[PDB]
């Protein structure tokens, strides 16, 4: 068992450093490269507000019940800007446990006005223990965030002219109305100055290579390095995938390709000299010296990698402990691991099912990564086709549509993680309240015990006084 | 805080793209390489039901009571054959809150006949609610799958005849028979089609290797690159792991390597000729292409480990909030930390406890990866002797031998984050039946009240009635 | 649905292999290294106990309570010295369940001896069951670990003596006196054995760059590779950070660089003779075999970093299972996902709040990596400038200085995963103990109802009978 201390400090991560490799190539190649200019110009809003009503009016009664109403309401144009120019909400009053005897105030406010705020979350609480009286509470909701537009970038060759497009989800160009107002699943969002492109030079190293390695006097054709890539730059075209394009002009040429040295041939240019040992030992130890150089860079890249691979083990070996699946999805196996200490550990295998369409299995369901039994009759997805993406596929997810403006949610819908962590504080109170032990006993009978003795006693009590 | 909304989208994770190096070598040397056939041929099977009988016959009396049995079943040849051929179960009937007036079905059926599935998990569930009569319930199990047998393969020098070796858990050779049913541990399996193998001729490219490599006129040995390791190919013998065998023949042979070249030395070939100095620049001018060629890919190699190092510092940093021992564990010390933002967060050191033979300190266990206060008696572990593999080890876990037909296991003994998605809904339930707060009070004394004031008050009105 | 069973096995992780390139370069230069030597020389000791005393003196009475008091106690020099030889504590004996009748054994003893363990952590119960007469528990607590000590390490250049200095939290020299006792929030420190360093030679391979990479005659300096990184050595001084120190002699020089061959000029050594084609071709064919190791050299490097990406991707895909952030993350965007299976998945967008100072929004707070809803009206930090830590900066966070010996924390600021480890097994009592159902209903009323029906009863009994 460790310790906890009340010794802390502010830190923040810094990448680890990676030394490029000494001489370089020179860079004497101009490329033009057109992309278009980062700006969110998106504005994002909403506001609800909770409210309950309650009336105990005693007990043993039907005059008593607490009927709640969850509301979402639209933002108009005008106060979207203002939010978007303050960044803050104009919203009202909160109320907490106001006596109903000349206190109605959740019944004359509607719209929110008064508090200007960055950002607030409703609480829902209800209370009424009151009997003589009625009582009600309020809360408020706020939001206000911008995000960039899904586009797309092209360019036509005969012309030179590009132009920039608004997709939607599937990616497809749509029109859209600049500056208004649209509502969709309870939000509100406003688009704004249509985006813009520039264009620059930027020099790079190119070289010519082979087609056919295996070959000589063969054809060669330019490829040059850009950023992680090494494209096919021999035709003056454009060529581009999502929102940056590259271009080489005619005028910016390469330099040749010398061929291969051999007898019964002319060297290239003549010089009529006879040559001598020296000059030929000369240039055998330049060029060991080079390959040195180039051997000296290769180690440098060894223990690079070899870093990378420590710090990936360590990184998993620690990890391992909170998903016991790691190591048999690493192994393209199907077992579970449970640690003994920070380094040994045990195994223990399952089965794979037959495969199928969806995720359901007679009262199997498949939640959070895992098989667990279900009971739920309706709660089943038919597998569709699946699209596929990489890390760096640059896609936006916020879209100005119209569509149905009714909202609805559940704090029990909550993926890994955030579960935990938005019910932490509840169930903190629900484990100290409830003294776990050998004391609870209530739970043997039914709901009749409730009324039942107590209604008996009651009139025992009553006749008997 | 963030909002959730309804707009998804399917989606799969694409690996990132790795660019093979440009100009690469020639392989024209063959190898015979052979290991064994992927084939499962190995079947899985289990079946299993759940009772409760229940009888509150009244309350407040000893003839109330709900007693629960759980029965494993062994799986027969035809059946487990057939099952395999279906892809399904054979399975009895669900039985769910029966009246014991006329219906006691829960003891006519004991094999399990008249549904097929493909898959089901039972659910135990008690309800005993019904004095005047009897109750019970019954669920039902299913189960079936397929592996691949833990295996090694061998071959032999002088008659070149290879053989595949069935291996136990330690990795030792053992008799196994083809097509029978073992039981064990509650489970059915059978093997049948045993393995086999196969042989085919790849090309690759290898190079001579000094062994000495600062002494010229040294001895050199053969060495090829197969998928990412270079192996020592000099010798025409069989060497191999695991399940697949490397060879290459005798008359296949490797160009030779050509000595140093020095004055005073005649050197290979005579042509006797006058060289000059554009021959030797010639030569020059296409060496120094060659290893610009060279150092582009050296700079490709950079850049492509500076992007995996930048993925896997934000893997890194991402991943630290759930479990507060990574950066710890990544730095080789002992700390812990919590998060004030999404970049910024603080330190908390623990100490480290003496080396110890088990997982326990005097009410201390080790759990989850963490130490954590306990009171059970005897649980508690001698550490022994470790063994150590790799990722790729090639390592299976199913083996069809005999042992005890009994089987135990309980709920309690979840490993991490299996505990959580299995009791998800259980502690939802909890949560939300229990309406935490300051109302619960039958906590302050003890089982006494249960029957002691019940039945004084009983009394009471008895005789005052 | 899978199946866990029986089967197990100890295992322990080991590192992938990374075969170093062949033919590597020949280390033939003397480099001094002066590091500190590796002692812990720290000592870190603790010791408390926990004590309750109750006595209900019946029930329906002020007679009736239970109060408890937690102590931490200071540790003597020859208590921890004693402590530090025999790694054990000195602790005092355990009280479970003692009558109080003639069993006041929790008065009576304060220091705490009698019994030596190797660690023990205490555990708190409370039972007062017992009316008529009084009870008490106690608990006792160990502790006892060894850390390194926080330094740095200097060297000047005129004198050549090194001396290792002592740093505190921020990094500063401090005078720290050897072998004393020191008290600071309920632990401490004593300090012995004040550090030393040590002196080695190293070979090393070192080759001289150029400073202008495209201009011929340029300037050259000596650069040498250590562990991972190129470092200057062309200047005799000392240079070196944290505790380790690298120096180059005078007297230690490097190999010159031949200057680069062209006609008109003078070829180094004179050697008269006549060239032929054979000698070229030779020397053409010994470089070209070297360029074809080189290239071997480099597939083997991209072979090991494309087995690298796809153990990473696969990494990445197994752990965002639990984290639903992790991939919008690693895109730079901000979605939440869930899972349909093992490979498919949605994708759900949040918003993004305005920039602030600190960790609240009216009633929102930032734990656990995630916003949630808070009552809490004051847990908000203030954010201040931040330090910034690589992964390999060697600090330590044990510092034996004199503060507040009070101490205090509490179990539920438990940071991410080991709050559900600590509270797992009374997470487990909670839901088992309460047959979550429709049963409990003593909810739906107010605290009254403990005392007000049961007073009424008993004085209705009590004038009925
Ligand atoms: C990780 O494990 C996966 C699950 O075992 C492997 O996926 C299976 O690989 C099999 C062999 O490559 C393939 O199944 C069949 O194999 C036999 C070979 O004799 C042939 O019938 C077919 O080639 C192939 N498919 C069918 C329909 O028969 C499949 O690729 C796949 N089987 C599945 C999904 O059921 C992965 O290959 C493995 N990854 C590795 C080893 O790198
Ligand atoms: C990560 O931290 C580990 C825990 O501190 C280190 O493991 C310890 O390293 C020590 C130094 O290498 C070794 O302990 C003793 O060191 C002294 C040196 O003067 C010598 O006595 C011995 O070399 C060594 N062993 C003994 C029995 O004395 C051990 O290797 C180890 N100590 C333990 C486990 O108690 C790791 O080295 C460290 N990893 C790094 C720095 O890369
Ligand atoms: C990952 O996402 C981050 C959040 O969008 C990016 O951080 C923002 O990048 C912006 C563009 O580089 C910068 O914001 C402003 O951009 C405009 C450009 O026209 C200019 O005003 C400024 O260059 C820049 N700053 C200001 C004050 O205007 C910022 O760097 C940053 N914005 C923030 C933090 O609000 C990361 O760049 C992105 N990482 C990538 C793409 O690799
Ligand atoms: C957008 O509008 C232009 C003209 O208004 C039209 O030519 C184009 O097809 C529209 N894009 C669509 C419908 O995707
Ligand atoms: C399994 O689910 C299917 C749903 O189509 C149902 O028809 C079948 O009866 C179920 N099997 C049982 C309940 O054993
Ligand atoms: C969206 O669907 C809901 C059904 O719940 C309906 O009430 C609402 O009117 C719809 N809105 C639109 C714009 O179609
Ligand atoms: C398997 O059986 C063969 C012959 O039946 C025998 O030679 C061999 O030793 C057996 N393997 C064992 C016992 O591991
Ligand atoms: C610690 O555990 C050992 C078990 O051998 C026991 O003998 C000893 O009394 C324990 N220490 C206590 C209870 O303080
Ligand atoms: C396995 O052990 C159990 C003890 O729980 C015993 O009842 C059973 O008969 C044993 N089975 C065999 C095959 O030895
Ligand atoms: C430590 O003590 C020495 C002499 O006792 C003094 O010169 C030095 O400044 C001290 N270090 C500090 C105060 O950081
Ligand atoms: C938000 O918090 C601030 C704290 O300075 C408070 O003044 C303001 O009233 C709060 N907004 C509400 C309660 O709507
Ligand atoms: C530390 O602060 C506490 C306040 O909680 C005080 O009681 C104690 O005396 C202080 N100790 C020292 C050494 O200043």
């Amino acid at each position: 068992h460790c310790n906890a201390q009340m010794k802390t400090g502010p830190y923040k991560i810094k990448n680890l450093d990676i030394t490029p490799p000494k001489e370089t190539l020179q860079k004497d190649v101009e490329i033009t490269i057109v992309e278009t200019d980062y700006n969110e110009n998106v504005i994002i809003g909403y506001k609800g507000y909770y409210q309950a009503y309650a009336y105990n009016g005693g007990s043993l009664d039907p005059n008593t019940r607490v009927e709640e109403t969850m509301k979402t309401l639209n933002v108009g144009k005008e106060d979207l800007l203002m939010w978007s120019i303050r960044q803050q909400c104009e919203v009202g009053e909160e109320l907490i446990d106001r006596w109903g005897s000349d206190s109605d105030d959740c019944f004359r406010d509607n719209e929110g006005r008064g508090q200007w705020v960055k950002g607030k979350e409703l609480v829902k609480r209800q209370n009424n223990n009151h009997f003589a009286h009625h009582t009600c509470n309020k809360s408020w909701r706020c939001g206000i965030s911008t995000s960039k537009m899904y586009s797309r970038l092209e360019c036509q060759d005969d012309t030179d002219e590009c132009q920039v497009y608004i997709l939607d989800a599937e990616g497809n160009p749509i029109n859209v109305t600049v500056d208004t107002v649209l509502h969709r699943d309870g939000v509100s969002m406003i688009l704004k100055q249509k985006s813009t492109f520039t264009t620059r030079q930027i020099k790079a190293a190119c070289l010519l290579i082979k087609d056919d390695k295996n070959n000589p006097e063969s054809v060669t054709r330019e490829h040059c390095l850009i950023d992680n890539d090494i494209y096919d730059l021999s035709k003056n075209t454009w060529n581009c995938k999502f929102n940056r394009c590259i271009k080489r002009k005619v005028e910016h040429r390469v330099k040749k390709r010398p061929p291969t040295w051999r007898h019964n041939v002319r060297a290239k240019y003549t010089e009529g000299d006879t040559a001598t040992k020296g000059d030929l030992m000369h240039i055998q130890e330049e060029l060991m010296y080079e390959n040195d150089l180039l051997k000296m860079n290769i180690e440098l890249m060894h223990a690079h990698i070899n870093k990378l691979n420590n710090m990936l083990h360590d990184l998993i070996v620690s990890v391992a402990k909170v998903d016991e699946r790691l190591i048999g999805n690493l192994m393209n196996n199907s077992v579970s691991s449970t640690f003994l200490s920070d380094d040994t550990f045990l195994l223990m295998p399952c089965t794979n099912p037959p495969a199928h369409t969806s995720n359901c299995y007679n009262n199997s369901i498949y939640k959070e990564g895992r098989w667990v039994a279900n009971t739920d009759s309706s709660q089943c997805i038919d597998f569709s086709n699946y699209k596929e993406l990489a890390i760096d596929d640059d896609v936006e997810f916020w879209i100005p549509t119209i569509g149905n403006t009714t909202y609805h949610d559940s704090w029990k819908d909550a993926s890994g993680w955030s579960f935990i962590a938005q019910q932490k504080s509840n169930l903190i109170t629900t484990m100290e309240n409830t003294k776990f032990g050998g004391v609870g006993t209530s739970l043997s009978d039914i709901t009749s015990m409730a009324e039942g003795e107590l209604a008996a006693k009651l009139t025992s009590f009553m006749f008997g006084h």
